[PDB]
């Protein structure tokens, strides 16, 4: 993926509600730092709904590709209100840059 292009992707549609540098704020939802390898709904110091928490799946490429495309068709009861990203090189790009982002 384009990092470049998925930074963008990430502002515009994204940054309101999250961050995703270490020690970032949790928002509307929360800091994304160290998503990559976890299971749903771990950030420390975030209320999660019950949905999020027990997802039970562990985030990565492919896990966020479906996400990203229908949150509340993979997460049924999340409270994350937004419809999703339908082209998939678009969803391709973000998860490159959640990848470099939530990890350094
Ligand atoms: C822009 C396309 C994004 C991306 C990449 C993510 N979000 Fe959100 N998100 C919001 C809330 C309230 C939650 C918690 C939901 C709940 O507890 O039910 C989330 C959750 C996520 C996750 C899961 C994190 C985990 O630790 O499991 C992920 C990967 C994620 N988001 C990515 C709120 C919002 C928004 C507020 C209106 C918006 C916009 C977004 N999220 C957008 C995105």
């Amino acid at each position: 993926g384009d990092v470049e292009k998925g930074k963008k992707i990430f502002i515009m549609k994204c940054s309101q509600c999250h961050t995703v540098e270490k020690g970032g704020k949790h928002k509307t939802g929360p800091n994304l730092h160290g998503l990559f390898g976890r299971k749903t709904g771990q950030a420390p110091g975030y209320s999660y709904t019950a949905a999020n928490k027990n997802k039970g799946i562990i985030w990565g490429e492919d896990t966020l590709m479906e996400y990203l495309e229908n949150p509340a068709k993979y997460i049924p009861g999340t409270k994350m209100i937004f419809v999703g990203i339908k082209k998939k090189e678009e969803r391709a790009d973000l998860i490159a840059y959640l990848k470099k982002a939530t990890n350094e």
